[PDB]
């Protein structure tokens, strides 16, 4: 269960500034400098800021 929307949707771990660095996305996320490059691979944006169609 996830109450919360605030989370790495990438690995669902909740995210520690000070345990390791957070990438502020442009729409107001918080990711993991190596989940960052993960979804970039993929092909997924951010998956919790609703899109088009596509997405
Ligand atoms: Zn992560
Ligand atoms: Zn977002």
């Amino acid at each position: 269960g996830s109450s919360g929307s605030s989370g790495c949707p990438i690995c669902l771990e909740d995210i520690h500034t000070s345990r390791v660095v957070a990438h502020v996305l442009p729409c107001g996320h918080l990711l993991h400098r190596t989940c960052y490059e993960e979804m970039l691979k993929e092909g997924y944006r951010c998956p919790l800021c609703s899109g088009p169609s596509s997405g």
